[PDB]
């Protein structure tokens, strides 16, 4: 609320109700309600927002005001007391590859983005926030607690800007602040293509009628394509190594260059689109560029859907997969397709799956050169290590043969993210993602832990003893109670991640329920779901069923050896097979003549 830095450009389109293609914005998916799921609308609220003043001020804004009669603990202080740990030994997930973590970030970026308020460029507001740690309007700084080492080294706070929100509209009667989702709620490869028509065009190759995406014209990966550079300045990716001065990539998603392995995945996906287009041009020489672009975009969309539901969700949701996502029963035009506010915090479980280092491996999956293993923080906004240090293949190999971090109640978020995160506007490897997540929960008016437990029909701990029983962990419960006084006040991000994981899964009960429900809706509420009859032919669906991430790698790199199950932990060579033995996508069902 209170208008400063609100709104987004929602472009009005008349719906082509008969198009076999998704729109870019996500409009027209739901025929009765064409905006449901579209980009640049409010996140859905599963429960009403909870703000200090009932409208817009986050809990923790006014020093005097309590939450349920208790002060809320500083976000950095929760992080120090609970989230950090020293020893990386034994922290790794023994049955999940690094690809597990990375795929999660990909799915997340496809579904939701809540950009920070653009106070504008040229800001004295940035100055008053960063330099003076002054709370006001969109500046909601993360203040360091007493004895924080960052006090001695960084200042009084980390700057933090409140998320973007829907503008008050002409009733202007009083409503709670609603944050915006800038990307389409459908699992539709929007992170590749854009959620905005203008960028979508700019990303395409329109010089040729071949339906390709634009590729870098200054650099190649042993003949294979790189994303175009983003030429907007100043560039964080340039900042981190001004000698090398390699800019960030330009993708369908703003966040693509945040870390080297995300940039990698974005590259594999772009390569795939162009491969699909070239193949379809071979099968159908008469098809034009629009047709080629749309059809390859349509396939790549389904590819993301299949990998997520067949390979990813089962090993996240474990024993709960069946309870939340039973066999598909066809498109339901009454299901809300929109991403919920709470989901965007629930999906941040992946922050506990990121390890402290990244490795480049050679063709024998051995350490590549003398600086094979790098600390994670050196790779935020890092495109030079790709362009000028060996391409994507060495990184892809580590994705396959290295492991995700396991979530650990005693070892939650690695120091690389908890102390050394680099933010694109700022200049220091000095931020705390865990403190940011907690602050952001408050920013977004998140109801508290016991609110969500109830939403999910789970017991709601009220005492230390009750929480110890929920957490199966005495010390964690006690530290939580000392900080929060009441489990009612525990911020949803820390609360949900504190729970021991469900059987065969990588999240606890509360999170399994929140994620499960959202993924159910994402499938059932999508008119272009790949399994919705008429979206693909039957023969095409039979082809699609054979897609795998291993094939994507084989088709789009010079790696010739891959595991069959890329998401589990795999060791070279025993678990790797030659690419020739891996199922391909058969495109013959897309062949199209007139006779
Ligand atoms: C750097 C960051 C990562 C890797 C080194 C990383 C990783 C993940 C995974 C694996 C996720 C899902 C399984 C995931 C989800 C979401 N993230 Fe997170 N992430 C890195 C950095 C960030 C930053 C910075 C943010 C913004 C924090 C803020 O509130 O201002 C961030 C957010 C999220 C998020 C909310 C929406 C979004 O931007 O993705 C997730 C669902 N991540 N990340
Ligand atoms: C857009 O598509 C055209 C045509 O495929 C690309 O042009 C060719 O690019 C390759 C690689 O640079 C060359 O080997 C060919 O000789 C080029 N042929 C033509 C028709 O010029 C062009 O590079 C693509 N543009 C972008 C920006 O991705
Ligand atoms: C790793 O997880 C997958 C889950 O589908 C399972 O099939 C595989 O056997 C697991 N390996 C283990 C638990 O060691
Ligand atoms: C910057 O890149 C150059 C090569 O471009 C390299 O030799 C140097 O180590 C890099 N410096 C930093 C700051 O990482
Ligand atoms: C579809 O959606 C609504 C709300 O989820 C539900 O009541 C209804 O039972 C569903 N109908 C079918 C046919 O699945
Ligand atoms: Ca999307
Ligand atoms: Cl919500
Ligand atoms: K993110
Ligand atoms: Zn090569
Ligand atoms: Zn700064």
């Amino acid at each position: 609320s209170w208008e400063v830095g609100c709104g987004a450009p929602v472009p009005l389109v008349k719906c082509d109700e008969n198009s076999p293609y998704r729109t870019i914005t996500g409009d027209c998916n739901n025929r009765r309600s064409p905006a449901l799921g579209a980009a640049n609308r409010a996140l859905a609220r599963w429960l009403p927002a909870e703000y200090e003043d009932g409208l817009a001020l986050p809990f923790g804004w006014t020093q005097r005001k309590t939450r349920n009669g208790f002060r809320v603990p500083l976000a950095r202080e929760v992080s120090n007391k609970i989230v950090g740990y020293l020893d990386e030994e034994g922290v790794l997930d023994q049955n999940r590859s690094l690809l597990f973590m990375q795929w999660g970030q990909i799915v997340d970026h496809d579904l939701d983005f809540a950009p920070e308020t653009e106070l504008g460029s040229n800001e004295h507001s940035k100055t008053q926030c960063e330099e003076y740690c002054i709370q006001g309007d969109n500046c909601f700084p993360i203040m360091f607690p007493k004895n924080d080492p960052k006090l001695k080294t960084q200042g009084k706070c980390m700057p933090f800007f409140r998320a973007g929100f829907v503008c008050p509209t002409p009733p202007y009667q009083s409503l709670a602040r609603e944050q915006i989702n800038a990307v389409t709620s459908f699992l539709d490869a929007s992170l590749v293509y854009g959620s905005e028509p203008s960028l979508a065009s700019r990303l395409r190759n329109l010089s040729s009628p071949l339906g390709l995406m634009a590729v870098n014209q200054e650099a190649w990966d042993h003949g294979l394509a790189y994303l175009p550079f983003n030429n907007k300045k100043p560039s964080p990716c340039e900042f981190i190594n001004t000698t090398a001065r390699v800019p960030c990539f330009l993708a369908g998603d703003f966040r693509a260059s945040e870390q080297i392995l995300l940039a990698t995945a974005h590259t594999l996906l772009l390569r795939e689109h162009n491969r699909l287009a070239r193949e379809l041009k071979k099968l159908n020489p008469h098809w034009n560029g629009e047709k080629l672009y749309q059809e390859a975009r349509k396939i790549l969309g389904a590819f993301i859907q299949i990998i997520t539901f067949r390979d990813y969700l089962p090993i996240v949701l474990g024993s709960e997969m069946q309870k939340w996502i039973p066999p598909y029963q066809g498109y339901n035009n009454s299901v809300d397709p929109r991403i919920s506010n709470v989901f965007t915090f629930a999906f941040r479980f992946g922050h506990m799956e990121v390890p402290s280092t990244v490795s480049r491996l050679d063709e024998n999956y051995q350490p590549w050169g003398p600086e094979a293993e790098l600390p994670l923080h050196t790779l935020f906004f890092n495109t030079w290590r790709i362009i000028k240090d060996g391409g994507i293949d060495p990184l892809v190999r580590g994705l396959l043969a290295k492991k995700s971090k396991l979530m650990n109640q005693d070892k939650m978020v690695t120091s690389e993210l908890r102390n050394k995160l680099f933010q694109p506007t700022h200049k220091i490897h000095g931020f705390d993602l865990a403190a940011i997540n907690l602050q952001r929960c408050r920013d977004h008016g998140m109801p508290g832990y016991n609110s969500w437990r109830g939403f999910c029909g789970l017991s709601q701990p009220k005492t230390l003893k009750g929480l110890q029983t929920v957490l199966k962990n005495k010390i964690l419960a006690k530290k939580l109670m000392d900080l929060y006084k009441t489990p009612d006040n525990i911020d949803i991000w820390i609360g949900g991640n504190a729970e021991p994981m469900v059987e065969r899964g990588r999240v606890g009960p509360l999170l399994a329920c929140l994620l499960g429900r959202q993924f159910q809706q994402i499938r059932d509420g999508d008119r272009f779901w790949w399994e919705n009859p008429g979206v693909f032919t039957e023969k095409q669906r039979d082809s699609l069923q054979k897609v795998s991430f291993s094939r994507l790698i084989c088709d789009n790199t010079h790696i010739t050896k891959v595991p069959l199950h890329a998401f589990q932990a795999n060791n070279y060579p025993h678990d790797f097979v030659d690419c020739s033995t891996v199922d391909k996508l058969d495109l013959s069902p897309w062949a199209s003549r007139e006779n």
